[PDB]
């Protein structure tokens, strides 16, 4: 999971800078210190934290600087002493400080099971769609994010266009689509002369996309299936006992609307049954209401065919090994010691994540998303999970940290 050991010459450890060397950017403050001043250094499962991070290192291999240490991965054996070793010998951590403050914040996700189906049955009924074929993705330039401008767009693929104001060949209205601040594509499909924003939740449950998308499989409550889209992947375990991984491929851009604040103003029930077990209970007495509740947040999500989720580093993640960092502080794929505490128990939780996701909320030097696994009890603790957290990055000897703004 691995289990594997390669054979031959241990790789070139090269030369740590020193304790006490400072990088500083973004407001950040990087610190080289001892191995054994991080909290319980010694006593970690240092095996799992070696299995995580032979898993980025499917990619991970193939960025300069990380050749060495993900081939010593490959050669180090899954035990907690010589990945230990293999830790405190080809890595030089680095204590991350942030606007002045070691601490920070964890929070927690996870990757919900539904019951479902490959195929269509009597209890599987809820479709869950690849992209649809009419689906139409356009990049749109920072200077446009004010969303007033009448454009043409040119279809230049599949399921993908360009802004092109002389050669275009349909109009897009941009004040008609979802455009922020933080939008760097619109998504549309075409229509007669026009390119129109893509169809919206509620349009897609009423069934907007019947003979027009690839369906991946079939879930049996759309409460769950409402909530897997939240967060963002899933897996269908079949009658069988058979698991179907579902990972992002796109979304429709238009908002989130938080359907629990709706159902708090329409009395349905109150601001505090806002949960997935409140809601699917509550649906379940009263099915009259879903189509009304669901559509009430138009965002949504599509998938594709994918053991763990595929995180920002096209890597599978290891339960409870693995995080989402933000990227303009932290390096993608660097182990990660995080010192907090667990959300139940409230015992020491110290470890060697690896730093293989990001995430649109994870910002900040001192930033932790931790990944807990998947299924009901993941789920669970990863709602529980908002403790202050302190992180120190452990880099490959030589390699320093950087602020890539």
């Amino acid at each position: 999971p691995d289990t594997s050991v390669i054979n031959g010459p241990d790789r070139p450890a090269g030369i740590p800078d020193p304790a006490g060397t400072t990088v500083a950017g973004g407001g950040a403050v990087y610190t080289v210190v001892p191995h054994l001043s991080m909290p319980h250094w010694a006593a970690q499962d240092f095996a799992k934290s070696l299995q995580s991070f032979r898993l980025g290192c499917a990619n991970l291999k193939n960025r300069q600087g990380w050749q060495d240490v993900c081939a010593q991965a490959f050669q180090t054996p899954i035990h907690s002493f010589q990945a230990k070793r293999f830790f405190e010998r080809y890595f030089t951590p680095w204590q991350v400080a942030g606007n002045g403050s070691l601490a920070g914040t964890v929070t927690g996700y996870y990757e919900p099971v539904l019951k479902g189906d490959g195929r269509r049955t009597e209890r599987a009924r809820f479709p869950i769609y690849g992209i649809p074929d009419d689906f139409i993705s356009v990049p749109l330039p920072a200077g446009l994010r004010g969303g007033k401008n009448l454009v043409r767009i040119r279809q230049t693929g599949k399921n993908s266009g360009t802004i092109d104001n002389a050669g275009g060949t349909h109009t897009a209205d941009l004040s008609r689509f979802p455009i922020t601040a933080r939008t760097t594509a619109i998504k549309g499909r075409f229509e007669g002369s026009r390119f129109l924003p893509y169809h919206t939740r509620n349009q897609i449950n009423g069934g907007a996309l019947d003979g027009k998308a690839p369906i991946l499989g079939y879930a049996e409550d759309p409460v769950e299936l409402f909530f897997m889209h939240i967060q963002g992947s899933g897996r269908l375990k079949t009658p069988s006992g058979k698991y179907i991984r579902i990972g992002y491929a796109d979304k429709n851009e238009h908002p989130y609307v938080s359907i629990g604040r709706y159902m708090a103003d329409k009395g349905y029930l109150k601001l505090g049954q806002t949960s997935m077990q409140g809601i699917k209970a509550y649906m379940r007495q009263n099915p009259q209401r879903l189509a009304e509740v669901l559509g009430q947040n138009p965002s949504y999500i599509f998938f594709r065919e994918l053991d763990g989720p595929v995180g920002a580093l096209g890597t599978p993640l290891m339960g409870e090994y693995a995080g989402a960092i933000d990227r303009h502080y932290i390096t993608l794929g660097a182990p990660l010691f995080v010192a907090t505490a667990h959300p139940v128990t409230r015992k020491a939780l110290n470890r060697l994540i690896m730093a293989q996701d990001t995430g649109s909320a994870i910002k900040g030097a001192v930033r932790v998303d931790y990944f807990w696994g998947y299924g009901d009890e993941a789920g669970e603790l990863a709602g529980k999970q908002k403790t202050t957290g302190y992180v120190w990055q452990l880099l490959p000897n030589g390699m320093k940290p950087e602020y890539r703004p």
